[PDB]
């Protein structure tokens, strides 16, 4: 059955990166818009700079979400596949899963 696990697994990989560029795309976008908007009100040379910095550090947070979530898959995938008798299973997350 590894040639269907797989498949449904790299699926579900697959969905969680393109649910990721999505929230990414729609963040960038949102940042640009906040952007024209601080500029055709008073534009503080700075308060344009904190805004960025808000909008980069939210971008960062999406992808990093996203990416712990990639990386619990993987782990999740490497281990059914290499798993065998006398194995140590720590995480009850991982287990369950």
């Amino acid at each position: 059955e590894l040639s269907t696990l797989e498949a449904e697994m790299a699926v579900e990989r697959k969905a969680v990166e393109d649910q990721r560029d999505g929230e990414l795309e729609a963040r960038a976008q949102k940042l640009e818009a906040d952007l024209a908007e601080l500029e055709a009100e008073g534009a503080k040379a700075d308060a344009r700079r904190k805004v960025r910095d808000g909008g980069e550090r939210e971008m960062r947070q999406i992808r990093d979400r996203a990416q712990r979530e990639l990386d619990r898959l993987e782990d999740i995938w490497s281990t059914f596949t290499k798993l065998a008798p006398k194995q140590l299973i720590v995480d009850e997350n991982l287990y369950r899963e």
